[PDB]
């Protein structure tokens, strides 16, 4: 029938949407700024649609729960209709393919690690082996999961440790990580997404760095409802955004741009 | 209704797909090795069905001639129905996912720039602002294509002096170009995807070798035909590849584990 404006779900994620410093005397989608922001415009134009941008509810990626079997974060504002597409830096998987559709992925990136300057850590080997520095993942996302499904042994190992220290090593946001890496002097290491991890290497106080190779290799895609049928232009949408440079444009605008660390 | 062997349509690319030493000796599938075909054979256990491995009769990956309008190549196979799917270093492309149907990428890669060892060469920038050493590309492939399309000013210069160079800068396999690069003794480099770049860094002579970073950043899908009821199962049966962290292992198989260059 006609046209709808199309409400779409992300997350407030450094840099990819963070509220502007005058947020307040913003409506709507003006209020946000960030790497999915002018994705999401970019988007729109080329498939012809209008839209809204919204903040997931419950602050979350998306993972099912192995009891209710219902979905939380973005993939479940997608699954129970709430959204008609999740713009952000939503992690293609297995799981999540299974009851969302996926653009093909228009950021790559794979797991990797974070730590205080100076922290004698060169790689998740040396993290396994040791014991006096804490490390963790974000809760509800793709990195938990890995660890959690891997049957690599030194990932095994690692999230045999992670699942059962105490205190708990993980963190429900990206800046609750960063923040305890940053507070913990060096005796807590962070697994996230080198994408973020990258970004926050550019960041002022300019403490913190990545260090070793990423574990696993992978991208974001823009996820729709299954069988929606915007998934096709969003599809197209994305290869001639790819072809034209305007993703490699975008990151470089908000992660090396302005970076702060010279 | 009953189910049919798949016919695999792939090309002779090293070391994705390569003629075993004692082919002649060998039937069928048993005659050729390389990533896509251990990926072919992960692809079909995964999806449960049987195949025959196929090499495109013209020899070359895809495009569309601009006046008959007639797709070549592997792209070719596949919407004419001469081939159920293809297997091999693919990449994924707008003009193609409008005719063919495309898995999640199983390799990542971008151009980039080959040169025998010693050459006066560090980028993209570096060769277009000369004119003692020729560079071309693979013909009927994404990487002439990217040139041909770019408005990118480095790239559309690049792409004005390769047109209407003299004698010919282009090639109609990756060997031959590898071959023009290593006997024109600097005079000539090479623009192709990094993953063969690299691979070829590794074999002997070892005298070429990767410079600069890539021009773009894409991928390599599996390929059925538009609408192919495969397209499903195989889009999940290389995601769980992807996870399993086999593709990973498939890669190092390939082009490192055995390297020939130290
Ligand atoms: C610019 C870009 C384009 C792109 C991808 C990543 C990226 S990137 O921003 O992550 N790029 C990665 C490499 N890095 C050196 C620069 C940034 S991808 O591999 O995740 N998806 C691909 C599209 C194009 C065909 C495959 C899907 N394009
Ligand atoms: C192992 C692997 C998995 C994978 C990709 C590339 C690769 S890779 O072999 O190209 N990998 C790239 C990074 N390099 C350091 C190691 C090899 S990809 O980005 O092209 N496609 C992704 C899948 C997983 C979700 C996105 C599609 N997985
Ligand atoms: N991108 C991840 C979240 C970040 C992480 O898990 O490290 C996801 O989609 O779940
Ligand atoms: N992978 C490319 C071929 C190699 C190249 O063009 O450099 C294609 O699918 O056309």
């Amino acid at each position: 029938g006609a046209n709808k404006t199309v409400v779409v779900t992300t997350i407030l994620e450094s840099p990819y949407v963070m509220m502007k410093k005058n947020h307040e005397m913003l409506e709507g989608n003006e209020r946000y700024e960030g790497y999915c922001v002018d994705l999401a415009a970019e988007i729109a134009k080329h498939c012809g649609f209008k839209y809204k941008l919204t903040i997931v509810g419950d602050g979350k990626y998306g993972a099912r729960d192995a009891d209710t079997k219902i979905w939380n974060g973005m993939v479940g504002e997608l699954v129970y209709g709430k959204a008609d597409i999740a713009i952000a830096p939503l992690t293609i998987t297995l799981v999540r393919e299974e009851v969302i559709d996926f653009s093909k992925p228009f950021m790559s990136l794979g797991i990797s690690i974070m730590i205080k300057k100076g922290t004698p850590i060169e790689s998740a080997e040396d993290l396994s082996k040791q014991t006096e520095i804490a490390y963790g993942t974000l809760d509800s996302g793709s990195t938990k999961e890995f660890f959690r499904r891997s049957k690599i042994a030194v990932f095994d190992k690692m999230w045999t440790y992670m699942r059962s220290a105490e205190p708990s090593v993980f963190v429900r946001t990206t800046a609750e990580g960063v923040a305890r890496v940053r507070k913990s002097k060096g005796k807590y290491a962070y697994l996230l997404e080198s994408t973020m991890n990258e970004y926050i290497e550019q960041r002022k106080p300019c403490d913190t760095m990545k260090v070793g190779g990423n574990l696993d290799s992978k991208g974001y895609g823009i996820a729709t409802p299954k069988g929606s049928s915007l998934g096709n232009a969003v599809n197209l949408a994305v290869l001639k955004l790819s072809e034209q440079g305007l993703l490699d444009k975008l990151k470089n605008k908000w992660w090396y741009d302005k970076g702060e660390c010279g």
